[PDB]
């Protein structure tokens, strides 16, 4: 009926084991209830494919957003891939990330640094994310760090929305995405690798083994293990030209 039927409370708490430790600034913020309320607004999320595919989408989603918010380190208790979701805002942002745009003006005094599970950044992403989900995030961007439902919603918005020449992460993981000829050329073949490419490929893909891509892969594998499902192939983007 919904995504709660494929990730019950005990799985979710064990997937995100340490998010609530005392060392995590976002602790107590990311609640199971917040997750479901967010998912209910994107019924296609976790509701597109057989049960396996559905579990995989939740693994992949959680794996990418875990990386963007990790508090892990190599000798972390239960490994570095149990420390997803430790942060909800960018540490030491060097900017207000306001790029004045006629389409999306900046609200005076409002900062658009990274917030939430996908580290939503820039007035020109807060704007569209706000419109998509019925909340004015251009004037009230701190809602991505103060309201956990909105927070997860922005992450899902990014996951479910295709941008320019990139498909949605959601269509890649559910198998809906068909590479172009210029994708095959550039090395981009369906799997978690293409999603790392969608998320931060300009920096991270196409130049061989990369510890940031490795950390994303690490979360995904553990999460798929917890789910009793395989990961699929092409886990990396080491030989993929970036979409960017």
């Amino acid at each position: 009926d919904g995504v709660g039927s494929i990730v019950p409370r005990d799985l979710f708490e064990r997937l995100l084991l340490h998010r609530n430790d005392g060392a995590c600034p976002a602790r107590g913020f990311y609640t199971y209830e917040a997750f479901l309320a967010a998912a209910a607004a994107f019924p296609a999320f976790g509701g597109t494919g057989n049960t396996e595919t559905r579990k995989r989408e939740v693994a992949a989603f959680l794996g990418q957003t875990s990386h963007e918010t990790t508090g892990g380190w190599p000798t972390a208790p239960d490994g570095p891939f149990s420390w997803g979701y430790c942060f909800k805002q960018e540490q030491n942002p060097p900017s207000d990330y306001c790029q004045p745009s006629p389409e999306w003006p900046c609200a005076p005094g409002r900062k658009y640094y990274g917030r939430g599970p996908i580290q939503l950044s820039f007035n020109f992403n807060y704007g569209p994310a706000g419109r998509a989900i019925g909340v004015d995030l251009l004037s009230n961007p701190d809602l991505v760090a103060t309201d956990a439902t909105v927070s997860f919603k922005t992450a899902l918005w990014f996951w479910m929305t295709p941008q320019g020449n990139k498909p949605s992460s959601h269509d890649v993981i559910t198998g809906r995405w068909a590479p172009s000829p210029a994708d095959a050329a550039a090395g981009r073949a369906p799997g978690y690798g293409v999603i790392t490419n969608i998320v931060n490929g300009g920096l991270e893909c196409g130049h061989g083994p990369d510890d940031r891509v490795a950390n994303r892969i690490g979360f995904y594998q553990r999460y798929c293990g917890a789910f009793g499902i395989g990961t699929g192939g092409n886990l990396d983007c080491y030989n993929q030209r970036p979409f960017n």
